[PDB]
């Protein structure tokens, strides 16, 4: 039996749901260690040990434009913390190492006594995701710790697309008429370059660059397959292989592919 499977079976409906099965609590970090700000999600009633995952936002963006998928991984058995970078204003590389920093600060509570999520964390088991320069973070992020359960950026941003050292399961949301970062000169080329690893592409049809943001109308299919990729990458577990591997066949995607998932 898999050490790593928290909650019960999950159906469509389960993962569709605005919540998974745990109770969700969240805290402030007091003092960020190597980043500007973060607010950790934590389940508070999960039958072991759950993996952590370190979410960075976008150029300008803070908190508020990725906290939904806090409450929502968390509910289904992870420690999640998403980020505000020292400046609003930095680059992904900055962005990856502040992400970093943000994990190992969970691996931190996960040893203080007085944290809400002490001994909550296997620190083992990690994860990322972000947003646009955050997205990009992420899988520098991916590429410099292989180790790394899984990734899966949203509408992803950065000045090269060459990911090919990435081994690590990598979802990449995409946003079919993204004007900012377009899917056709970043994200798919991005997708393209992943030789080595269990991969995913997931174009939102019509979605804007903010289309996996907080306050998007396909949450329902979005953290689906969010979860899905974590529980199926970061906690081993095969109960997720269809989910996490399908093609939802939706007529709210424009684009699916997927390889040697």
């Amino acid at each position: 039996t898999n050490p790593y499977a928290r909650g019960p079976n999950p159906t469509a409906a389960s993962l569709e749901a605005s919540a998974g099965p745990f109770t969700v609590r969240s805290f402030t970090v007091s003092r960020p260690s190597g980043y500007g700000a973060g607010t950790v999600y934590y389940p508070t009633n999960a039958g072991g040990t759950v993996g952590a995952i370190a979410i960075v936002p976008g150029y300008t963006a803070r908190q508020s434009s990725i906290k939904w998928w806090g409450p929502r991984l968390a509910s289904h058995g992870f420690v999640v913390i998403t980020i505000d970078t020292n400046s609003t204003l930095d680059q992904p590389e900055s962005r990856s190492s502040q992400q970093m920093a943000a994990l190992r600060q969970v691996a931190s509570l996960n040893g203080t006594s007085s944290s809400p999520i002490y001994g909550k964390v296997d620190t083992a088991r990690m994860g990322v995701m972000g947003w646009s320069m955050g997205g990009g973070g992420s899988l520098i992020s991916a590429a410099n710790n292989p180790s790394l359960k899984a990734a899966a950026p949203q509408a992803p941003w950065h000045s090269s697309t060459n990911f090919s050292s990435v081994t690590v399961p990598t979802l990449i949301f995409a946003c079919e008429n993204d004007s900012i970062a377009p899917v056709n000169s970043s994200a798919l080329p991005i997708y393209d370059s992943m030789s080595q690893n269990a991969k995913q592409f997931l174009e939102i049809k019509g979605g804007s660059h903010s289309c996996a943001n907080s306050g998007n109308s396909n949450q329902a299919l979005i953290g689906k397959k969010g979860v899905a990729w974590m529980k199926r990458f970061m906690d081993n577990d095969t109960r997720y292989s269809t989910f996490a591997c399908e093609n939802p066949n939706s007529t709210a995607v424009s684009d699916f592919r997927t390889a040697n998932c």
